[PDB]
């Protein structure tokens, strides 16, 4: 249908203000001193929040320009909830300084790619000064003292974290499961985590943790792609037999197949959750017998000569939970034996030996990991269900902090870690004017998450800013309580991952706006 | 319905003012400094994009005039690139500079059938001018330099791509496939191409690549029209059921047929894809019993007795891949025995021998080429998937350019081959004033793709382009740096075929819109 | 005042408008079979009139802009009734001719400084080739035949003027006055006439042929400038005394002099009449001089010690009739001594032998001609007094007319002499293509107005253009009639001198508003 | 500094736009050149701007550039302005 179209300013300064709108939302949550942001229920009363990642997902815009604008920095935001764990509401300001800077740089006809280049130059500098200024953790003292934090000075919740990392090693695989009735268990079992999440949504049946839960279910895996139906109804009602819910994993499922699954889980009859099959060509057949053996089940692929009508329950694999996020599967307590398992690893790992290549021997490597992995299960004691609910929520907010803190370290929070950079990287030039006027709306746009802070606790940021810059080691602003001081000391710090991840994925779509000339929307009328 | 009839420059402004409105969306991404641009996406977030094909594909105008402007250019641009591979952004940038300066001209009183024969008298002195300027590649050391520079100066890529022609000669046969994984694979298959492509989009199921793939695909020949829908559908429920897919190749798939078989696609299972038979009359039913034997299927015409209900599954051949262009049909691996194939090539080769007509001949040796010859299969690696599908793509273009290259040689690129031969034309001059004119437009109009590829660069592009016209031969810039220097040791070059193309194609459409003088379209009422 | 200033377009856009308004209606008149355009007057009933330079004058707009665009054309084709005689509307014709179609070329890109310089390479290669294709008219037939005909075929008017240039010479002073009674009258009397006009209209009494008049005047004579009335009261009084008219040559007036003589002269009370003196310097003192010597007055100022405040009536110089144009002064029949006359001369002569000097000597000839030569009156032939009235004017224009045939010879009419200098250069080109293209517009514009001639009478303009353009010689159009032959027998033919002027006037003022990029208009608020 | 200098190529540039030619490239040429070199602008050439016979007053072109910079100051820190009410 007819399309409206836009070009030059007049483009950006709608793409602009699009953002403009999705911030000023997102970052008054921002800061212990945050605000509140009210969110309408479509039945009952409203949600009250003091989180920028709730907001961002309810915002979209009337105007058709605007919104790309938001969708669009609402995007690399996310990417940042996807890959750290946290730091979206960071991610949406240090984009926000960076574009409505860019905007006027680029009205005042200085070159956009010369702008790109000094933001990216300045970006790349300042990275390299954050790893610099980084400080790793690794040992089970380190570890323990970050969850306590992640969830609130809890230092019970802070130890199991620890404790199950010491168990699996410090880059094993980790579960949290409802409680038994008050104090924490942490049962390492077998078990395998791989890079897949739900085909789609719809599936997720407990928002806590956003995900979909099955107990004691049946396991198929195949690998075709599952186009139709048709080909799972000896499977399916089969299933229904049993009362059991059924995980499908498969390369993929296209269409009129995933159309009646999510038609069929909402109405009951019978329950269902798909997964793509992790990898491609080689090594994912071999991942895709890798956990066959581990849930003692059978690969129906036609490489072999059996079809989903040829599927009778005895074939699916089997383990007492699996759980699926927005990327991310985890199978719990395998149904495979002793026998098929360490034997299955004893063919692999004379292969090891037996590798003519380097690059074939690192598949094999993290292979006899994933299979000789097991998985430590940490159970939340609360006592009054609700407490397990809502503790158990702050336990998966520390596994990922921690988890994200072990891969690069730990810098001091407040979003002085950027103001430290910032002042590091300082005179840094390029090739002409316009580059470094670049440079100079990359570096003033890293204060920016600390300016929003003070503000939103309600001092004046000019002066906490100067006087953070003015100090160094880990001494800044703790708008928690209002006094300056290492910020460490005050319990006060972010994984190192998720502060650059932040600031990498914000000047991207801050260059990709930017160096935006039209866009391509659709026809109100 | 009624229709809406405008005339003169009261129609010839509405057309412009159209083209103006895609050239600009268009010529926005052209370059290695081109600009973002904005789709909208129905849910979820807006697609950026370099790339003008893409842009150009969104494009509908709310005027139904001003709109149809846009749809002409838009075909004829895009013929270049399903006829060379690239150079629809150049095609439209060029068409622009032609109807602008030709609609201006000519609603300033000057005569439009001159001022078509002075464009089409410059285009055919470039072109000739373009020809001489034009280093060829046909040994085995330049095809491996071209492939190696069209994949980002992936030494390797551009190696199989020779070695592959190598194997099946220049003119012969080569698909790309999804690979093994790290590491690429070449072997040449005893498959078959002929020269028709999908029958309608929304059979495209590879969005990527305008190509519609089916894997271990039944394919049905059929020898005559194909309207009816109930006089077919058995052979749909036989697919639908025993999994694989269906390719129809009929004389005509048409009306009703078109219509089910369409929407149950985009639905439904099934999955089919139909094209037009190759070739008309007698040498068509041959050519269908040609890929009969390759395939193992039957032809099932009203002839030979059998008609479309008495055809069980079974009369169906198969393959363990097809793939259908807009343009160009491929079966992979015939399941068909070498003894039944040779032993066709056996009767071809015994009809060469029984033809006093030379080219009654070739129309066989054209067909013994296709079951004799095969398809090269370059199966592309990767490692870590997604990886693979970016590497698709590269392989895919970089086929497409050094396949032109082969035929036509290389010239400079960056749109400097397009100056180089404006220069050597100069003083040209027509039968009049009004034609002398129409040479002088054409002339300015080959100075547009660099002017556009160095506008983006944000450089004064008319000092940068003036800069090229005084060196000589392989002197041009190179926007990407901003160096000076022989684009060829640089490694930038178009292939001979787009640039000719494009400018050919380009100052067609603009000699019909200079020379249009009344539009029909149907009412807003 | 508030200005409003336009640009570029938009102004040369509204100044076209303009001049086509004012050309439209005017155009209308052209040619023997010229279209009525009726006038309103304040109160009674309209004027109809074929008289383009009656329409003309009647021609002010309300857009400000159009206005002065109507104006410009109005200001130099009425350099042609200044210069020559008649083609006030022919120079219209033509400029709109050039500047409609000059316009237009700016707008499609064309470079209007060279556009100029087309137009005008063209006119000084026709001009040229206008005299190369003149008769002359010297022997004293060929200026009666000229009379005959530009009186409307009466030998009677047309002999008058034959004989008054045969007694004065071609160049001596020649003028008209109401007669006798019945039959005209050649009197030859001492007289002079010089390079100044009324220093106002409103001094104009005989707006039917816009010159002033007056019988039996005084003539003062100053050396000064003036302003004060009140020097000039003892001979405006003593003129008031007697109810004579008087006529006032000073170094200039202007301020209260001019102010109070306007007014008190369209009172009735002492008509009067200013004009500048003629020359500057010792040779304007001189004149001054010559011209008291001719009127029997005095030199007037503090040289011979005499103010304007002592000056009586009696020092005051006479003459039996003076009369005064625009740019003209005629004193007719001086008071002063036969003696005094040729005793000056006689002085000026022992002058010019002594002159060592050439240019020096070329200015006192002049004067001794002035004083010997004196002038000729034709006295006008009537029966009844209105039948005079007009044949007045039919005489004044034959004089005009054969005064400049006899300078610069004579060419056919009809606008064909201007379409054989057309056709005499087609080859004809410039630097460049836009040079060329202005060549090509100036020629295309010598066709207008011959063109518009025939659509006044109702025929085929191009046919006729065509027919013309395919002969030679004298053959040409006769609108009257229908026949085509020799113009020059058929009797229809103009001096070179208006023909010539009438182009280059045009080609001047086109040359002005295709090179105008600005307007400054006062504010229509 | 640098906006005060891409003013100073304006003249010529005017000039050069007036003509009707390309003002970026002919700028660019008289730039790359050194000693007296220039465009005379009615011929359409390149020479010696002296033995062609062009010539500003050092004064004017001096006095021209600090007038117009002066002015160009102080409309930049102009921050208020006040003028008589339409009605």
């Amino acid at each position: 249908a007819a399309k409206d179209i836009r070009f030059g300013e007049d483009a950006r300064t709608r793409m602009v203000r699009g953002v403009n709108v999705l911030a000023n939302a997102v970052k008054a949550t921002l800061g212990p001193k945050g605000r509140n942001v009210v969110l309408e229920k479509s039945f009952g009363a409203p949600t009250i929040t003091k989180d920028g990642v709730s907001v961002a997902k309810e915002i979209e815009l009337a105007d058709k320009f605007e919104n790309m604008g938001a969708q669009m920095v609402k995007e690399v935001a996310s990417k940042t909830n996807d890959n750290a764990g946290d730091g979206t509401t960071t991610a949406t300001v240090l984009a926000q300084a960076l574009i409505r800077e860019g905007a006027k740089a680029v009205a005042a006809g200085m070159n956009p790619m010369d702008l790109k280049r000094g933001i990216d130059q300045a970006v790349k500098a300042a990275v390299v000064e954050l790893k610099n200024i980084s400080k790793p953790t690794t040992d089970d003292k380190a570890i323990a003292q970050v969850g306590t934090i992640s969830a609130n000075s809890d230092e019970s919740i802070g130890n199991i974290i620890a404790e199950a990392m010491k168990k699996v090693g410090k880059e094993g695989v980790i579960t949290v499961e409802e409680g038994s009735g008050l104090e924490n268990e942490l049962d390492v079992v077998e078990g395998m985590q791989f890079d897949r999440g739900y085909l789609s949504p719809y599936f997720i049946n407990n928002q806590q943790s956003q995900s979909a839960d099955l107990d004691d279910p049946f396991i198929l895996l195949h690998d075709k792609k599952i186009s139709n139906v048709r080909d799972l109804l000896p499977v399916l009602e089969g299933v229904a037999k049993a009362g059991k819910p059924l995980l499908i994993v498969a390369e993929e499922v296209e269409g009129e197949a995933l159309a009646t699954l999510v038609v069929n889980t909402i109405r009951g009859i019978v329950k269902v959750v798909a997964v793509k099959a992790p990898g491609f060509g080689d090594r994912r057949k071999a991942m895709l017998e890798d956990m066959a053996v581990l849930t003692g089940g059978t690969v129906i692929s036609e490489e072999v000569g059996l079809a989903l009508e040829k599927a009778t329950i005895k074939d699916l694999g089997r383990a007492k939970k699996v759980q699926v996020s927005k990327e991310n599967t985890t199978i719990i307590d395998g149904a495979g034996d002793s026998a098929a398992i360490e034997s299955r690893v004893g063919q692999i790992k004379t292969q090891i030996e037996d590798t003519s290549s380097d690059y074939d021997r690192e598949k094999l490597q993290e292979r006899v990991a994933k299979l000789a992995g097991g998985v430590a299960v940490i159970k939340v004691g609360a006592s009054t269900e609700i407490e397990m609910k809502e503790k158990k929520a702050r336990v998966e907010d520390a596994l990922h902090a921690t988890r994200a803190a072990v891969e690069e370290g730990v810098v001091p929070g407040g979003g002085v870690a950027l103001v430290r950079a910032l002042v590091a990287v300082g005179n840094l030039t390029g090739a002409n004017e316009d580059q470094t006027h670049g440079i100079q709306i990359a570096l003033r746009a890293m204060e920016a998450p600390l300016r929003e802070i003070v503000a939103n606790a309600g001092e004046e940021p000019s002066v906490i800013l100067n006087k953070v810059k003015e100090g160094t080691g880990n001494y800044g602003y703790n708008a928690a309580n209002g006094e300056f001081g290492d910020m460490v000391e005050f319990g006060i710090l972010d994984p190192t991952k998720v502060t650059r991840s932040a600031l990498q994925n914000a000047a991207s779509i801050a260059g990709l706006m930017i160096t935006t000339e039209a866009m391509v929307a659709d026809a109100p009328k």
